[PDB]
């Protein structure tokens, strides 16, 4: 039986009942209600880590959206508190209802030829995952898209149509590894939250991917609390966490196709350019 399954085109663990995932749009968005989005290997953390750390906002994180039983949306419907959902669904799959409320999107976005790494790493070291042996066999099937969660480019895609909507925040991996403070703002502020220089120092300070990567058990109470449906082992997601990586694996080959792909994909993306002032200078 799997360790991936395909639904609608896309692959997903099998942590991900089936049930869950035919049930999505009977999912009851709150007005208020939050979203971590993100293509798999991208921040997910880093973001979720960096909410959690907001001071009495009044927020519980919640587990992955598309992780579990349909009974997942049971377990949903019991935070009475303002609720920051994390997932990594494309668009067409985030639940008609959370498109009819406008809750609040925050989707983060880093260079995919890191991601692809990230990536593949991911497969390598989980046995959620289906390992694979070489750098190059991943490449072709996240260019393919045969990865869990599908192509990146449509996933990004998908979500920049609505990158100019109210409730919508892009943000840039790569702008938080930069200057995280402003990135931060960034959001308090879309948010709409107030937090002060020290605080958000304070943030800053307690964030720190290897800061992030000191830790071994639980959160704010008890059972440990998984944020990528992905991930069970949080030990398993601190790799390198800066950008350019790939250059240490990108075959001049490589490069060329994914160049080609990447523009071919990536067109007039406005998002996509910037990822190209970025690499430009990193
Ligand atoms: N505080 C932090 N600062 C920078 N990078 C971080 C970070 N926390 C996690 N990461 C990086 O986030 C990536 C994982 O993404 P996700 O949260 O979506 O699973 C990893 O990339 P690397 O493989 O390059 O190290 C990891 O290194
Ligand atoms: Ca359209």
């Amino acid at each position: 039986p799997s360790l991936l399954h395909k639904y609608m085109g896309i692959f997903f663990s099998t942590m991900s009942s089936e049930e869950l995932l035919g049930s999505l749009d009977s999912f009851d968005a709150r007005e208020d209600d939050i979203f971590l989005v993100s293509y798999p290997k991208s921040g997910t953390h880093w973001l979720a880590e960096v909410i959690e750390r907001i001071p009495d906002a009044g927020i519980t994180l919640t587990s992955p959206i598309e992780l579990g039983d349909i009974s997942k949306f049971e377990e949903l419907k019991r935070i009475p508190k303002r609720r920051a959902i994390p997932t990594h669904l494309n668009y067409e799959m985030l639940p008609v209802t959370v498109k009819q409320k406008q809750c609040k999107i925050i989707y983060i976005v880093r260079n995919p030829k890191d991601t692809a790494v990230s990536m593949f790493h991911y497969y390598r070291d989980n046995p959620n995952l289906p390992s694979t042996e070489t750098w190059a066999a991943f490449l072709e099937l996240f260019l393919k898209g045969d990865v869990v969660y599908g192509s990146w480019f449509d996933h990004v895609l998908s979500w920049e149509e609505h990158k100019n909507d109210k409730n919508v925040l892009f943000i840039f991996y790569e702008e938080m590894k930069k200057d995280f403070v402003k990135s931060l703002k960034k959001i308090t502020a879309f948010l709409g939250i107030d937090v002060n220089d020290s605080e958000m120092a304070k943030i800053a300070r307690s964030t720190s991917f290897s800061e992030m990567k000191s830790n071994a058990a639980k959160e704010n109470c008890d059972p440990n609390h998984v944020i990528c449906a992905l991930t069970s082992d949080r030990n398993l997601v601190f790799r390198k966490g800066v950008v350019g990586d790939w250059i240490n694996y990108f075959t001049p080959k490589q490069n060329r196709g994914f160049d080609e792909l990447f523009t071919e994909k990536m067109r007039n993306s406005d998002v996509g350019r910037c990822l190209k002032e970025y690499a430009h200078s990193a």
